[PDB]
């Protein structure tokens, strides 16, 4: 039993809700919130800009030190950093950016990072400003993630279409 509330069960391990991931994080304080990161951990907009703003820019400050030490992430890769006031940990995951021509096949690799954590609050990777088909992102999630994932989907109209086309 966990404290996630109001989610629709899609499969044995995947759940979904029409909500801002930032608000779900503020309410649940999950062990792991997933950020839809880019390789530079520049948290400007979308999920990343919203999470970072909610941390009063502490996420960005921590991220800049991470990059200065370690260099950029790989597309499809991830790192674990602090969750600040939103969660215990933030798993920064880089899905491919279709607008930059990055290989959508890397979306599966991106979701594989979720399997290192038993329970996660996550957005749809590569959706929104990242330019991929969100229906496809949900399919890859369900077919790749084996741990328990709670998907917060900000856009109401998007949430409605994701549910209806699933089974
Ligand atoms: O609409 C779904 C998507 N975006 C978001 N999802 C969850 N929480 C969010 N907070 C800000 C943006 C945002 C993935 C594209
Ligand atoms: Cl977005």
């Amino acid at each position: 039993v966990n404290s996630f509330s109001g989610y629709l069960k899609l499969t044995d391990n995947v759940y979904i809700k029409n909500a801002d991931i930032v608000e779900e994080a503020k309410k649940v304080k999950p062990t792991v919130v997933v950020n839809a990161a880019n390789v530079y951990l520049k948290h400007g907009g979308g999920v990343a800009g919203a999470l970072n703003k909610a941390t009063n820019n502490a996420m960005q400050v921590e991220s800049d030190d991470y990059i200065a030490t370690n260099g950029p992430l790989k597309v499809g890769g991830s790192c674990v950093l602090s969750g600040h006031n939103l969660a215990k940990h933030c798993l920064h995951v880089v899905g491919p950016n279709v607008n930059k021509g990055e290989d959508i096949q890397l979306l599966k690799s991106a979701y594989e990072n979720f399997n290192q954590h038993e329970v996660l609050l996550a957005p749809l990777l590569s959706a929104g400003i990242f330019g991929a088909d969100p229906i496809h992102s949900l399919r890859v999630c369900v077919d790749t993630v084996r741990t328990n994932v709670y998907l917060a989907v900000f856009d109401k109209n998007l949430y409605d279409k994701l549910v209806s086309s699933f089974l």
